[PDB]
C-alpha cells in the first residue's frame, strides 16, 4: 500500500518515499519525501481541487506560472504526479525543492538581527523584480510565502492568486478602499508590511475588517494629503477618506526604536499611502539600506513577460481540469 501522513494518502511511489508532514491549509497538505531517482529530499504537496472552479483556477495558475518562471529566489516545480487519464485524476502531487522553514514560522521563535533582515529583504525584492519584470502581480505576499534554507537563502512561493498586470493584513490600502486601477505597487506594500514584521515580530496593520485595518494604517501614516486624495479614481474611495478624522503621522522610529535608520527610510517608501508615489522594485533594490547586496548584474529579469490576462475566470471547472491535465503532461513519459 501507499504511504499515509496525518490520514492523507500520498500515492507517489515508487519514486518518492519516506513521506513526513510539513504543513497544511486550504490548498491541501505538504510533506517532505525522498526522491529515489535523483537521491535528494524534496517537498511534495497534495492538491485535490477538482470539485470547484476557484480551486482549479488557483491550481492552474500555480502550475503555469511556476513552470514558466526560473529564478533563484522563486520556488520551482521539479515534477508533477497525477493519474494517467483525466477521469482518474482526483489529486495532483507537485514536487518542489525542500527548504528548512518559512518566515512565518521563523518569526514565531526567533528575533532577527539587522544582518538577517537586510539579506531577507534583499532576496524578497530580488525575486519580486523578476516577478514584476514578467508583467505579473503576486498579490499575496506574506511571511508564510517566503521559504528559507539553512544559509538564509529565500524563495517566494504560492502563485495561486497571481495575475498578469492589466489573512488580509498584508493588503494595500487601495485594494481595501476599492480605489480601482491596481498596479505592481500592491506587492511593494506587502513587502513593506513584511519588513515591519521582521523588525518587531508582529504584524504592523492587523484589523477585524478593512475599516479597522484602514484606521490602523492611517493612525500610523497619518491622513492622506489632499493631493493624495485627488489621485484616487474612485469617488466613493475619496469620499470615504474625507469622512475620517484627521490623524498625524507617527514617526517610524517610535514604533521601531532599534531599527536601522536606513531600514526605516525604505520602510517609509514602501508603506507610502499613494500607490503612484510608492517606491518601485528596482528603486527599492538601489536603496542605501541594501547597499551590501545590491548588484544589478546579478538581479535578472524574465526572458518573456506575460502579455495577456490568462482568461480563466469564466472557464468551467471541468475545462480547467483538462487544462491542468495538459499542463502536467510534460512530466509524463513520451513514446
Ligand atoms: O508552495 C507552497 N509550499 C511549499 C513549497 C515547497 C517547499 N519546500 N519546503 C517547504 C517548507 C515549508 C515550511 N517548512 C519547511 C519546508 C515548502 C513549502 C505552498 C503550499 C501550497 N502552495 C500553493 C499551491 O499549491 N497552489 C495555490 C493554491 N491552490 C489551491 C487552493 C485551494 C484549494 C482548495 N482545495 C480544497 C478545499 C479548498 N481549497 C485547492 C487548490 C493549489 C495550487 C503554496
Amino acid at each position: 500500500g501507499p504511504e499515509m501522513v496525518r490520514g492523507q494518502v500520498f500515492d507517489v511511489g515508487p519514486r518518492y518515499t519516506n513521506l513526513s508532514y510539513i504543513g497544511e491549509g486550504a490548498y491541501g497538505m505538504v510533506c517532505s519525501a525522498y526522491d529515489n531517482v535523483n537521491k535528494v529530499r524534496v517537498a511534495i504537496k497534495k492538491i485535490s481541487p477538482f470539485e470547484h472552479q476557484t480551486y482549479c483556477q488557483r491550481t492552474l495558475r500555480e502550475i503555469k506560472i511556476l513552470l514558466r518562471f526560473r529564478h533563484e529566489n522563486i520556488i520551482g516545480i521539479n515534477d508533477i504526479i497525477r493519474a494517467p487519464t483525466i477521469e482518474q485524476m482526483k489529486d495532483v502531487y507537485i514536487v518542489q525543492d525542500l527548504m528548512e522553514t518559512d518566515l512565518y514560522k521563523l518569526l514565531k521563535t526567533q528575533h532577527l538581527s539587522n544582518d538577517h533582515i537586510c539579506y531577507f529583504l534583499y532576496q524578497i525584492l530580488r525575486g519580486l523584480k523578476y516577478i514584476h519584470s514578467a508583467n505579473v502581480l503576486h498579490r499575496d505576499l506574506k511571511p508564510s510565502n517566503l521559504l528559507l534554507n539553512t544559509t538564509c537563502d529565500l524563495k517566494i512561493c504560492d502563485f495561486g492568486l497571481a495575475r498578469v498586470a492589466d489573512t488580509r493584513w498584508y493588503r494595500a490600502p487601495e485594494i481595501m478602499l476599492n480605489s480601482k486601477g491596481y498596479t505592481k505597487s500592491i506587492d511593494i506594500w506587502s513587502v513593506g508590511c513584511i519588513l515591519a514584521e521582521m523588525l518587531s515580530n508582529r504584524p504592523i496593520f492587523p484589523g477585524k475588517h478593512y475599516l479597522d485595518q484602514l484606521n490602523h494604517i492611517l493612525g500610523i501614516l497619518g491622513s492622506p494629503s489632499q493631493e493624495d486624495l485627488n489621485c484616487i479614481i474612485n469617488l466613493k474611495a475619496r469620499n470615504y477618506l474625507l469622512s475620517l478624522p484627521h490623524k498625524n503621522k507617527v514617526p517610524w522610529n517610535r514604533l521601531f526604536p532599534n531599527a536601522d535608520s536606513k531600514a526605516l527610510d525604505l520602510l517609509d517608501k514602501m508603506l507610502t499611502f499613494n500607490p503612484h508615489k510608492r517606491i518601485e522594485v528596482e528603486q527599492a533594490l538601489a536603496h542605501p539600506y541594501l547597499e551590501q547586496y545590491y548588484d544589478p548584474s546579478d538581479e535578472p529579469i524574465a526572458e518573456a513577460p506575460f502579455k495577456f490576462d490568462m482568461e480563466l475566470d469564466d472557464l468551467p471547472k471541468e475545462k480547467l481540469k483538462e487544462l491542468i491535465f495538459e499542463e502536467t503532461a510534460r512530466f509524463q513519459p513520451g513514446y
